[PDB]
C-alpha cells in the first residue's frame, strides 16, 4: 500500500475566471482488478490551488516513507498520518489557499482509502465512529441570483425538481426591493416549500439590523452571512433582533476559526446553521477536528449543512449525522451534483451504496477523472 503518483489539471469553470483543481492519488493497491484511485477537487467560490498542490503538498505526500502512511494493520492508508505528512513545514494560521489545497488533496485520499476497504465512504465513516450512516440526505437548492416573474419561475424549477427549501440572494439591491422579491417567491412557492436568504457576507451592523427588521416579518428558513464572516461580535449582536435561524461559516476555513465563531458568534445551538466547507476547508481529517470542536461547545453536527454542492459533501453528511446538504441546480457540472439516477424527493436524496465518493458513479464527472489518472 503506497501512494504513486498525485496528478492535478486546472480549468475554468462551467457557465467570472472562476476556476476549479481536479487531483488524483495513485496507489500501488489493486482491487477487483484494477489499480485504486483517489479523486478530490474544490468547491465552487474558491480558485482551484492545484498550482500550490505541485509546488508544494504534492511532494511531500511522495517523498514521504510510505511505511510511515498505514494503519494499524498495515493494509490501508491512514487518512490522518497522510494529512500530516502533507503539512509538515507550514507556519500556524493563515488558512487561506492552502486550505483549499489541503482540502482537494483530502478528498482524493479519503475517496481511496475508501475504495480500499471496499466500501462507500460514508460507510466507512459511520464505522469509524461506531454508529450507522443514514443514506438519506436533506438538500436545498442555492440560487436566487441578480424580474420577479423570472426569480418566481428559478424557485418554481426547483420546487418542479423535488426541491422543499430554496435560498435566494439580498444585499444586492434596495432593503424595499428585496422585500418584494421576498414576497414573490414566497407567493409563489406557498405551502410547497420554505425560503432561505443569504446577504453574503455584504451587510455592516446597521445594515444587518435594518434587514433583521424586515426579514423577521416572515417565515424564512434562515438568514445567512449577514457581515464579514469574521466579524463575530456582529453575529453576536443580530440575535436581539432576529429569532430566527441564522446560518453562516461558508469562508471560515479552520477548526480554529470555527471554535472562534463557537466561542464569540453567540450563535443559537438549537436552531443555526453551520456552514464550513469541508472540500475547502483542509478536507475532512480537517472537519472532523471541526466536530469536535462543535461538541466541547455543546453542539451536535445535525446544525452542519456544508457548503460546496458535491459527493464529498453528499458523504460526510450521511457518514457523520450532519443536518443535510446545499445543491446547486445545473451548475458547476460536472462537479456538483447526485450519483446518476438518484433524484431529489421530498427535499431528499438517497446515497447509493457506492465504493469510495461514488465518483464512478456520476459517468460525466468521471470520465474527467479518468481521463487524469487511471
Ligand atoms: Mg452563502
Amino acid at each position: 500500500v503506497r501512494i504513486v503518483d498525485v496528478r492535478e489539471i486546472t480549468k475554468p469553470i462551467s457557465s467570472t475566471k472562476m476556476t476549479t483543481s481536479l487531483v488524483a492519488v495513485v496507489t500501488d493497491v489493486v482491487r477487483e482488478g484494477k489499480r485504486v484511485v483517489g479523486y478530490g477537487f474544490n468547491s465552487n467560490g474558491r480558485y482551484g490551488q492545484g498550482g500550490l498542490i505541485r509546488e508544494r503538498f504534492a511532494s511531500r505526500i511522495l517523498e514521504a516513507d510510505p511505511k510511515k502512511l498505514l494503519n494499524e494493520a498495515g493494509d490501508n492508508l491512514d487518512p490522518d498520518k497522510v494529512w500530516a505528512a502533507m503539512m509538515i513545514n507550514e507556519k500556524p494560521g493563515g488558512h487561506g489557499e492552502r486550505s483549499v489545497a489541503v482540502g482537494t488533496i483530502d478528498m482524493a485520499v479519503w475517496d481511496a482509502v475508501a475504495k480500499i476497504a471496499g466500501k462507500p465512504l460514508f460507510r466507512l465513516l459511520a464505522e469509524r465512529h461506531g454508529v450507522k450512516a443514514n443514506p438519506r440526505v436533506f438538500v436545498y437548492a442555492a440560487g436566487g441570483y441578480y424580474g420577479l416573474s423570472m426569480l418566481r419561475g428559478e424557485m418554481r424549477g426547483y420546487l418542479d425538481r423535488g426541491y422543499n427549501v430554496v435560498k435566494m440572494k439580498i444585499g444586492g439591491a434596495p432593503i424595499e426591493e428585496d422585500r418584494m422579491r421576498i414576497e414573490a417567491v414566497l407567493e409563489e412557492i406557498g405551502k410547497d416549500a420554505q425560503l432561505a436568504v443569504d446577504a453574503n457576507g455584504r451587510f455592516n451592523l446597521e445594515t444587518g439590523i435594518a434587514y433583521a427588521k424586515m426579514l423577521r416579518d416572515y417565515p424564512l428558513f434562515w438568514y445567512e452571512e449577514v457581515g464579514d464572516p469574521l466579524d463575530y461580535a456582529l453575529q453576536a449582536a443580530l440575535a436581539e433582533f432576529y429569532p430566527g435561524p441564522m446560518a453562516t461559516g461558508e469562508n471560515l476555513f479552520s477548526h480554529q476559526d470555527a471554535r472562534n465563531l463557537l466561542r464569540y458568534g453567540g450563535m443559537r445551538p438549537d436552531r443555526d446553521w453551520l456552514q464550513f466547507d469541508c472540500a475547502l476547508s483542509y478536507g475532512l481529517c480537517e472537519y472532523q477536528r471541526t466536530l469536535e470542536v462543535l461538541k466541547t461547545h455543546g453542539w451536535s453536527p445535525s446544525r452542519c449543512i456544508p457548503h460546496g454542492g458535491h459527493q464529498m459533501s453528499l458523504n460526510i453528511a450521511a457518514g457523520l449525522g450532519l443536518g443535510g446538504n446545499e445543491s446547486y441546480p445545473d451548475l458547476f457540472q460536472p462537479y456538483g451534483g447526485f450519483p446518476d439516477g438518484v433524484r431529489v424527493e421530498n427535499g431528499h436524496i438517497t446515497m447509493p451504496d457506492l465504493p469510495g465518493i461514488g465518483f464512478e458513479g456520476k459517468s460525466d464527472l468521471y470520465k474527467e477523472m479518468k481521463a487524469l489518472a487511471e
